[PDB]
């Protein structure tokens, strides 16, 4: 039951409800020829909803909002982009459009203006050192160290057991690894063991692209890394 390309349109979003006010979206873009999915968050905050990620560009943003509208019916205060490719903060001029207020790391803003990519308004301290974590009301926001980039976050549902690991954690299906450009590959396995250490308890791991599983994301993530590592 988990949406796969299958059942979304290009310029489409599902939603999908993880566990009690959690859901993850999902939206496809096209790029080299082959379609690619992709996953953010949503996590209710009392009467409103915090976003993780863009659904991949303005289009796709558009409707997700309207998608949420349409199927939860709270309004979209904060998003979060998880790092500062364009999955992730593709999108936020729309959201910032909509009143919803956007926030990344300084570290995560910083690449996105030397990229030229969007870039969100509001900073989120207290993330620049490896194994720092910060609350955001429904949600603890976690930096475990260079990985998929040197910006990359992840973030906890603590009353879900959540855990969205972005970019940061492959599904098990990706057997190789993807966009590497940016990446701390001799880092990226110690801080997946910062992910690990860190939050044990998770019972539900959403990967940034593709089907959602266990802890065993960030064993999986690992042997991928690792094997690439030692490409000849
Ligand atoms: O900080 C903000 O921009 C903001 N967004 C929605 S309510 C509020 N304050
Ligand atoms: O890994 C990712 O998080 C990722 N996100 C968007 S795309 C991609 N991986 S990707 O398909 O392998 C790629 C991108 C850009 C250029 C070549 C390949
Ligand atoms: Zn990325
Ligand atoms: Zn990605």
């Amino acid at each position: 039951e988990y949406p796969t390309v299958s059942e979304i349109p290009v310029g489409e979003v599902r939603l999908y409800q993880i566990a009690d006010g959690v859901w993850s979206h999902i939206a496809t873009q096209s790029f080299d020829g082959a379609v690619y999915p992709s996953n953010g968050l949503i996590v209710r905050d009392g009467d409103e909803l915090l976003l993780i990620d863009t659904a991949w560009g303005a289009k796709n943003t558009a409707a997700l909002l309207a998608e949420i509208e349409k199927q939860i019916g709270l309004p979209v205060t904060r998003a979060v982009s998880t790092h500062f490719h364009d999955d992730r903060v593709g999108g936020v001029d729309v959201l910032r459009a909509a009143g919803v207020a956007t926030y990344a790391s300084p570290s995560t803003r910083r690449l996105a203006e030397v990229e030229g990519n969007e870039i969100p308004t509001h900073s989120l301290e207290g993330l620049s050192s490896s194994g720092d974590a910060v609350r955001f009301g429904p949600v603890e926001l976690f930096y475990p160290g260079a990985a998929h980039s040197t910006d990359n976050l992840v973030v906890y549902v603590p009353s879900a057991s959540v855990l969205y690991g972005g970019c940061a954690i492959y599904e098990l299906s990706r057997t190789s690894a993807g966009n590497v450009a940016d990446a701390d590959l001799a880092e990226w396995p110690t801080s997946i063991e910062r992910i690990q250490q860190h939050y044990p308890e998770a019972q539900f791991v959403i990967p940034g692209h593709g089907l959602p599983g266990g802890l065993d994301l960030l064993k999986h993530t690992t042997n991928v890394v690792k094997a690439h590592t030692n490409r000849s």
